[PDB]
């Protein structure tokens, strides 16, 4: 492995635990729902809402072998966009009707974070929690 630590859980880790481990006194889980799609893009996963000092932030999570395929469909679906697209990982950031959206994939994980406020701060939190885990 080039990285023993990265911004996603280990490949064996539970999708549910990947959500629940993010909760702190400053990031309070308020909702969890299974999903089949993100808009018009098929994506069998879950979405969680965290209440933060900035307001609610939404985290969409997918675990599986099609993370890249889905992320590419998402990236192809806003006025402005920034995209890093590598063979084995990707990240984009965009804005849609006031909401910041950041979406990334690596290995068997795809995450989307969206919200009116506090998205970058929440993403950094997610990075920090996952980075501590051993791949």
């Amino acid at each position: 492995k080039i990285h023993h630590h990265h911004h996603h859980p280990p490949e064996a880790y539970s999708l549910d635990t990947a959500i629940f481990v993010l909760e702190t006194r400053d990031y309070r889980l308020s909702d969890v729902k299974e999903i089949d799609s993100y808009g018009d893009v098929e994506m069998k996963g879950k979405v969680a809402v965290f209440e933060t000092e900035y307001g609610p932030v939404f985290l969409y999570v997918y675990k599986g072998e099609e993370a890249k395929k889905i992320w590419k469909k998402l990236n192809g679906r806003v006025s402005i966009r920034s995209v890093l697209d590598l063979p084995n990982m990707g990240k984009f950031s965009t804005v849609s009707n006031g909401k910041k959206i950041v979406a990334w994939w690596r290995k068997n994980w795809l995450f989307i974070v969206e919200g009116k406020n506090g998205v970058e701060e929440f993403v950094k939190h997610v990075y920090r929690v996952y980075e501590e885990m051993k791949q």
